[PDB]
């Protein structure tokens, strides 16, 4: 079944949120209604400001600032690893985090900078397992 | 736990999609980065085009049209019931559909017009239960 009786009066749809996220990622792949470019070193990543704000404390602060909310280009710290950013951007649109031994440190440092608490805590737990 | 091993290599976060949707609804309540007004009769509803496109076949068609994608105001058919639209807009941002005996017909007619198949099918199943 696609739905159930929630704790409240409303009928709740089980796959709705993941279906919305899937469709937002489809818009991203097709470059539909993307309204910002995130520049990390040489690399450029097109995205939707609302998705970035929904996932990152840093992007929330940037796009709620009256001066910066209108910027079409956002440059991150040039010390940010582009692959780490790419993995986190993918995560934002999919719920899947491609953590590997070779990228975990860059992913963690990027999540810290982006203020993505859950990802930071997760990276920390995986690092602790290896020691 | 916040995460699990998905069918693929990636670590998947269980609540990520619903957390993104919750944050998108918070942006809507605060009128943050809303980029469209949907006019239904007298009523006005501010929203995010990408959320509308992710949930509705009609909004997908409107905002992928080269001429209409830039419109800041969208007028729906004046025969659309504002309460039915409100319930569906709430559903888009929350996954909860407030269906009641008094609104089910308007909600169904609105979902048909908006091309929200899952909601139409659901309304049809609930109507069938009463007969
Ligand atoms: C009043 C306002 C409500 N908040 C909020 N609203 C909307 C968004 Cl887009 C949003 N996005 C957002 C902001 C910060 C985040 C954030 C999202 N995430 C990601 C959380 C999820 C569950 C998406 O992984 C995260 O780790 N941090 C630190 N947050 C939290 C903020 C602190 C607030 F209190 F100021
Ligand atoms: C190539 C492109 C991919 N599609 C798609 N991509 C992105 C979005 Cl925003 C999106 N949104 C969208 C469009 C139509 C919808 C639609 C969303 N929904 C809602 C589906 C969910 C699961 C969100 O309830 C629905 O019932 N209908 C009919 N769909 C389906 C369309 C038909 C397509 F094939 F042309």
């Amino acid at each position: 079944n696609l739905y159930f009786q929630g704790a409240d009066s409303c009928i709740q749809f089980t796959r709705h949120a993941s279906d919305v996220l899937l469709n937002l990622n489809r818009l991203r792949s097709r470059d539909i209604l993307t309204d910002v470019v995130i520049v990390v070193s040489r690399e450029q990543f097109r995205a939707h400001k609302t998705v970035l704000m929904a996932c990152s404390g840093l992007f929330y602060s940037i796009f709620t600032d009256q001066l910066k909310c209108n910027l079409s280009v956002i440059n991150l710290d040039p010390e940010i690893n582009p692959e780490g950013f790419c993995i986190l951007l993918d995560f934002m649109y999919t719920s899947r985090l491609n953590l590997r031994e070779g990228n975990i440190m860059a992913v963690m440092a990027t999540a810290m900078y982006l203020q993505m608490e859950h990802v930071v805590d997760t990276c920390r737990k995986f690092i602790k397992a290896s020691e």
